């Protein structure tokens, strides 16, 4: 029946303060966060400036936890890219941000296709790509709006620019659009 073009929500993934080297006492620090959010924010600007859906994804681990401490300020969406009032926040405890989590019966209610931007790369950027994908939508991943870290495997150590350019390269065309804030802001 009667529709609108505009089904493409921006889905921010867990920028949250822990993440940032800039915020005092961040327990899961990452490389090149501020930027990252700095794209985001960009994107966030465009979305609400337009008429677009915006949802917000955050994540808590028990008090024991190594980052994210459930109900503690690291855990809290950093003020660079804030929701507003009428944008959802979805709370998880697992890497896919669909997993035990409300995220599709939210998209379900406003979604088509998704921009995805957040943290981290090779985590749950990752996860949600191939999620949102497999389950039906159009992804794109505004590659510059996304931070990881430095990886180590049985010796080898893999910087935090070529984790994210593996883990871009293996999202782009596979399972999404993968292209700049700015390239996405300009369409």
């Amino acid at each position: 029946g009667m529709t609108t073009e505009n089904t493409t929500a921006l889905l921010l993934i867990d920028f949250q303060n822990d993440y940032f080297s800039t915020y005092n006492g961040a327990k899961n620090p990452l490389v090149g966060t501020e930027a990252a959010a700095e794209q985001g924010a960009k994107l966030l600007a465009k979305f609400r400036q337009q008429g677009l859906p915006v949802v917000h994804v955050r994540h808590e681990f028990t008090d024991e936890a190594p980052f994210f401490l459930p109900g503690s300020d690291g855990a809290k969406i950093h003020p660079s890219v804030a929701a507003q009032e009428g944008e959802a926040v979805v709370l998880k405890h697992q890497i896919n941000s669909f997993r035990d989590t409300d995220l599709k019966k939210v998209l379900d209610d406003a979604i088509k296709k998704l921009v995805i931007v957040g943290a981290m790369t090779h985590m749950c950027i990752d996860a949600v790509t191939r999620a949102a994908e497999d389950l039906g939508y159009e992804c794109a991943v505004a590659h510059d709006a996304c931070a990881t870290l430095d990886l180590e495997f049985n010796g080898i150590t893999v910087p935090a620019a070529q984790v994210h350019a593996a883990f871009m390269s293996a999202l782009s065309f596979a399972y999404a659009n993968v292209a700049s804030a700015d390239e996405l802001i300009a369409g």
